[PDB]
Formats: C-alpha cells, sequence, structure tokens
C-alpha cells in the first residue's frame, strides 16, 4: 500500500481537510465598491502587488509540475499524491486574483510594467530554469536548487511577505475585504507548500551535509534580487503616497523591510545542517 | 484574466463543486467483516478487479503529468487547471483502493498475478508511452492519441466497465459497502476526465476532419487488448464460481462483455468526424 506515516502522505491529508474553500465563493462586491471609489492615484497604489502575486501565481502552478515528474519519477508516491494539492491549490490561487482583477475592472489592464529587472530574474529565469532543470537533471543539487527557489525563496520569502504586507495595509484600511478573505486562504495553503520545501530539502541535507552548503548558497545567490525588488516596490510605495494619507496609514515600510529580511533567515534557519 | 468562458474553465468548477469526498471518511469497519466472512475461494473472486484498478489508478496520476505539461507549454491555462482537478482526483482514486486493501487485510498481499498479458500492453506500453511522447511531441497526433489511450480507452471503456461491473455483481451480494461507495464517487469523477478527453479529441478534429480517421484506427488498435483482457478476466470468474453460488448472482458474464462492446462504440460515437 501507501506508506501511511510518510510525512507526505500526511501532508496530503491535511490539504484535502483544510483545502476546500473555493474562490468562486468570495463575495467582491465590496472591493468593486471600494475600488471605484478610490482616486486614480490611490488606484495605482495598489496594483504593484497584485501584479507581483498574480504572475507568480501563474508561474509556480505551471513551474511546479517538472517537481511532481521527478518524484514520481524517483518512485515517491506519497510526495507525489501531496503534490496534487500543491498544483491545485496554486489554480485557485490564479482563480482568486483573476476574479479580484475582474470584480475591481483591471482585467483588461495590462500589469506587466510593475515587474522591475530583480522580480524578471527571478520570475523569468531562476525559478523557471531550476524547475524545469528536473526533467533532465534530477540529482541532489538540482533537487535542493528547485525547492530553495520555490519554496525557499519565491514562496517562503517573497510570498508569505506579501501576505503581511496586504494585511498591514488594507486591513488597517477596511478596504478590499474579498481579497483579504483570498489572501488569508492563500496564506493558509502556503503553510503546506512551504513545509514541502523544508521536508525536501532536508532529506537531502539528511544524506550529505554538504548538501546545507549549497542550500545556503543558493538562498545567498537569490537574496539580491529578492531585496531588489523589495526595494523598488518600496520606491514605488514612496512615490505615491494618496492611499496612504487618505487612509491614515503610517506604512512603515523599514518594518516590511525587516521582515522581509526576517523571513529570508528564518527560512534557512528551518534547515537544519545535522 | 482567465477565460471564464472556456469549456474546461467550466469543467474546472464543476469539479471544485463536486470534488469534495474524501477516502479518508470511508468507514470500512464492514468490509473488513465481509471479506473475513468470505471462504478463501469467494475471497480469490473479488481481488482480479481490485487489481485491475489499483495498478491503473496508480498509472494515470502519474501519467497525466506529461498532458498537463504539454498543453501548459501551448499556453492552455484553463486546460491546465482543470487538469489540477484530474490529477486530484486520481489520487484520491489511489489512497481509497489503498484504504481498502489494508482495512480487508490484504494489503501485503502482491496482486500483479492478475494481470495478463493484454492488460500489460495497455498498462505498461500503450498507455505511458504515449503519454510521455508529449513532453518532447506535442502534435495533434500524439494529442490525439494520449487522450484517446488515457480517456477514451483505460478510463472510458475500461474504467467504466469496471464500475458497472463492481455494481452488477456486488451491491447485489450486499458486500463491501465502504469500496461501493468509494467506486461511486470514482464513477462521479470519471465523467469529468472523460469529458477533458472529448473535448481535446474533438477541438483537434475540428482543425482537420482527417483527425477524425486517427482517432478511429488508435480506438480499434486498442480494442484487441481490451476485449483480451476482459476475455481473462470472464474466464477467471467462471472458473471460480464460489461468490457467485453463495450470494445468488447468477454474474452474466456476456451482458458484461456486451457492456465493453457498448462502452468502446458509444466513446466512439462522442467524437464528431464534422
Ligand atoms: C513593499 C514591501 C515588499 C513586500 C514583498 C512583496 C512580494 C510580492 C509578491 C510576489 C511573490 C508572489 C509569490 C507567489 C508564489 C505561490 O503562489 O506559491
Ligand atoms: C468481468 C467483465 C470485465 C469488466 C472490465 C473491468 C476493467 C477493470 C478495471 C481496469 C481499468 C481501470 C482504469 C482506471 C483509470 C482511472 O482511474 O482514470
Ligand atoms: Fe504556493
Ligand atoms: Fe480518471
Ligand atoms: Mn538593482
Ligand atoms: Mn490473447
Ligand atoms: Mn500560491
Ligand atoms: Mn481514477
Amino acid at each position: 500500500t501507501i506508506d501511511w506515516e510518510h510525512p507526505m502522505f500526511k501532508l496530503y491529508e491535511k490539504a484535502k481537510r483544510n483545502g476546500k474553500w473555493n474562490p468562486a465563493d468570495i463575495d467582491f462586491s465590496q472591493d468593486q465598491k471600494d475600488f471605484a471609489s478610490l482616486t486614480s492615484e490611490e488606484k495605482i497604489s495598489a496594483l504593484p502587488l497584485v501584479a507581483g502575486f498574480s504572475a507568480f501565481e501563474e508561474a509556480v502552478t505551471l513551474d511546479i509540475l517538472p517537481m511532481a515528474h521527478a518524484l514520481a519519477r524517483q518512485g515517491r508516491l506519497e510526495d507525489v499524491l501531496f503534490l496534487t494539492t500543491f498544483m491545485h491549490d496554486e489554480a485557485k490561487h490564479v482563480e482568486m486574483f483573476s476574479r479580484w482583477q475582474q470584480a475591481v475592472g483591471i482585467g483588461q489592464m495590462d500589469l506587466s510594467v510593475f515587474h522591475n529587472d530583480h522580480y524578471k530574474r527571478i520570475f523569468y529565469e531562476a525559478l523557471p530554469e531550476a524547475m524545469n532543470r528536473l526533467y533532465a537533471d534530477d540529482s541532489p543539487e538540482a533537487v535542493i536548487r528547485a525547492a530553495t527557489v520555490y519554496n525557499m525563496i519565491v514562496e517562503g520569502t517573497l510570498a508569505e511577505s506579501g501576505y503581511y504586507t496586504f494585511r498591514q495595509i488594507y486591513k488597517k484600511a477596511g478596504l478590499f475585504p474579498g481579497l483579504l478573505q483570498g489572501i488569508d486562504y492563500l496564506n493558509m495553503d502556503e503553510g503546506r507548500h512551504i513545509q514541502f520545501g523544508i521536508y525536501t530539502i532536508q532529506r537531502i541535507v539528511n544524506e550529505d551535509e554538504r548538501y546545507y552548503e549549497l542550500f545556503i548558497r543558493y538562498m545567498d545567490e537569490l537574496w539580491p534580487h529578492v531585496i531588489g525588488y523589495v526595494d523598488y516596490l518600496t520606491e514605488l510605495g514612496k512615490r505615491q503616497q494618496q492611499l496612504a494619507r487618505t487612509y491614515a496609514l503610517e506604512i512603515d515600510y523599514d518594518l516590511l523591510r525587516h521582515y522581509v529580511i526576517k523571513q529570508f533567515n528564518l527560512r534557512k534557519k528551518q534547515i537544519s545542517r545535522t
């Protein structure tokens, strides 16, 4: 049979229990009114963060497939069962942001303008290259690098900080309750995605403590582009402060920044050398 | 955004609405008692069909990944969203049969003995070869052949006939209520899997009516192994008739056989030349 005690079978079971939410059930009618109420300058304030998320949700939905292939080819059946929940979660994440964009009237609008160079180095290179590599090279090194970029950086550092940022800004304002319900569901799903990456990296590290060094190195290789995108969104936020003024939000970009730094270092600390 | 009117987006929505069942919730306690109550010769009667299903559930969970890859690479986002529900359904199908095997005490038992040559030509060759081909060859021909073997033959002909057979035999007997609840859920999921294959084959046929001929040809190429496995299970059933006698089941293998023939021909008729 299945190995019922396998950590990824247990995570698969939790995913089924905790993954019933449906983006089609979220009421976005108030978000539509909120967005319509905003000034043109308040309207822009929110779009860079939605742009960063929308694109990556689509990217990881497509880019997790090579990991499922590689682990399937290695006969890791429980990992594959769990990854069917991962891929389905990401599909719902694509759906959720696309429903919000449609509801508030920006579906026809092209948000790529808010992807700078550092973003693109992660989104159009580091991520798809590392995942696609697994189709021809499933070595421990390749699998660690894939989980590091996908689960520890894209999800474990950027997404987690993006969820926090969303709450720090719009939950305060009382704005966009449907989007924030969605963000709460995404954040719950993301816990399991990150735990998959931790388990995958740890079980490879457990074979040969020298893989720990590779993990730390790949995290550090990506940090410059993490902070460079974060700096660029900070610059944007500081230059368009009408939403912050209108809604009495002292948006503390220094606290966000230290949260990103904090996310990055705590992901490192969830991998043990021994 | 997503194309909200796309047939596969609509199928994805139905999958979310109709795909909440969880194999971990099925009570198999009575199945355990039923199986324990059976004579050794009654015990064997049921295993060939469970053997055919268990293996194929695992095969399609792994073997649907190349289709998702190929359609993703073609930018068919709605198809991919739907296929996340397909892959997750098949994961639950693997789980369901493995839970039943565990509960009734045959988890440690090796059921490969009930796969004959015709089965293996589908299971170990036609199916994985046709699906894996999509990694390097996503031509209309390759995509039609993949959906024909997977969705129209393995699911649309063999699985559908296997669900019917399960009901024709054990629903009658009053045996194995947990397994039959599972079979009802599998059969509901399978409707969407088959509709994916119909849509995929039809939209390729729509481009060039000559692909219709390829579809019919591939169906006919596989028919000999479909019926050869069906004949071999019929032979098995006729040689071990203690369960049929004990439970007053006049198991009409000729009616099953014509149901298989019927499944095969109606799958053909769900593809239009024009
Ligand atoms: C303004 C302070 C910066 C806060 C950091 C914001 C990061 C934006 C979101 C981009 C990453 C989204 C990744 C999603 C990945 C997934 O869905 O698994
Ligand atoms: C005794 C009459 C013959 C009845 C035919 C029985 C076929 C047995 C089941 C084997 C095919 C299972 C395919 C599952 C595919 C899927 O889960 O999508
Ligand atoms: Fe994720
Ligand atoms: Fe199926
Ligand atoms: Mn820079
Ligand atoms: Mn023969
Ligand atoms: Mn996501
Ligand atoms: Mn199935």
